């Protein structure tokens, strides 16, 4: 039960000045795409006389809102979270196609993990009658099969080891995990992860195009009008920022055992044996991808045409997280 959105960066300053440029992508409606699409002007195409069609579950173009893209992804999922069910939401994409500002967004303009925590905040207050709920969140690096802690970048990265614990729950241990006692303070440990993210090789101020950055909020809750009981709920809430798609084995290990996990998922006939042991991402997200996690993928895409090549590859990728219709072969 994997959901796939697409979100089309806007064109920036300098490359509407050169439409030489074109626009690559046509957003026909709220659920699908032409890319490399005809020339729109009548004459201009009779002129020419002289494209791939992509159906996602969900359209975004240059000019949605955060918020637009936060209530069509992840906000029908926290019914899920607050009944006890993980909930995961990706972004993929190739570098600058806007993954981060969707995620991690910028304090004028808030991206996902912000209002998921707006909204979250909200519901724990209008349910304290009846529950107790403890909110709190960590955010971690995946860069070359490494572990670091975004949030405590002085624990080593030998001490943080993925267990599977009790019950079926995934862990880190020695992660560390904190309760913002508001949103501002979020947004700012948001900043501050991201500023502890592993550098590029090249420049500086550049988050190397090789880093995954997991953000998982952890939704505990119990009854309160009841007896002294152990019954509670525990969800995990993943949001994650992942590494470039744009083309040692552990660079990118994380990255192509998630897509081999997505195939999996994709096929009835290997649904049961998903590799999610070949990487660090997909193991910590064991409980996190499978139909009982609700899974959106935001591919994220640049409409100019001199990304054709990146941003055909990043929409074949997400046309293939589609379930594959088999045949119910006898004998
Ligand atoms: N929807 C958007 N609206 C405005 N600016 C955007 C949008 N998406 C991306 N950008 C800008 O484009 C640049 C690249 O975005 P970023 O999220 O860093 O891409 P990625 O994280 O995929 O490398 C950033 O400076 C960001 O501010
Ligand atoms: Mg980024």
């Amino acid at each position: 039960s994997i959901s796939v959105a697409v979100r089309v960066r806007p064109f920036t300053e300098a490359e509407s000045n050169r439409l030489g440029l074109r626009k690559i992508i046509n957003v026909v409606d709220d659920r699908m795409l032409i890319f490399d699409p005809p020339e729109t002007n009548p004459l201009t195409k009779m002129q020419r006389n002289a494209e791939h069609r992509f159906v996602f579950d969900r359209l975004f173009d240059e000019d949605c809102t955060q918020d637009q893209v936060y209530r069509n992804t992840t906000q029908p999922l926290l019914d899920s979270v607050l009944d006890g069910y993980n909930a995961t939401v990706f972004a993929y994409g190739a570098t600058g196609c806007g993954k981060t500002h969707t995620i991690s967004g910028t304090p004028e303009d808030p991206g996902v993990i912000f209002l998921t925590m707006k909204e979250l905040y909200n519901r724990i207050e209008e349910l304290k009658d009846t529950k107790i709920i403890d909110i709190s969140l960590s955010y971690l690096e995946i860069y070359n099969e490494t572990i670091r802690d975004l949030l405590n970048p002085m624990t080593q990265c030998k001490n943080l080891v993925i267990r599977e614990d009790a019950n079926n729950k995934i862990s880190v241990s020695n992660l560390s995990r904190h309760r913002p006692n508001s949103v501002e303070e979020v947004m700012q440990l948001i900043l501050e992860g991201n500023k502890n993210r592993t550098c590029s090789p090249t420049e500086a101020n550049a988050t190397s195009s090789r880093s995954h950055a997991v953000l998982q909020i952890n939704v505990i809750q119990k009854d309160r009008t009841g007896d002294i009981t152990e019954e509670h709920t525990f969800a995990t809430l993943s949001i994650i920022d992942l590494a470039g798609s744009e083309r040692g084995a552990n660079i990118n290990k994380s990255l192509l055992a998630l897509g081999n996990c997505i195939n999996a998922l994709c096929d009835p006939r290997r649904r049961n044996h998903v590799p999610y042991r070949d990487s660090k991402l997909t193991r910590l997200l064991k409980f996190s991808l499978g139909g009982n996690c609700k899974t959106v993928m935001i591919v994220c895409v640049s409409p100019s045409s001199q990304h054709y090549d990146e941003t055909l590859n990043t929409l074949k990728y997400a046309d293939r997280a589609k379930e594959i219709k088999t045949k119910l072969i006898r004998n």
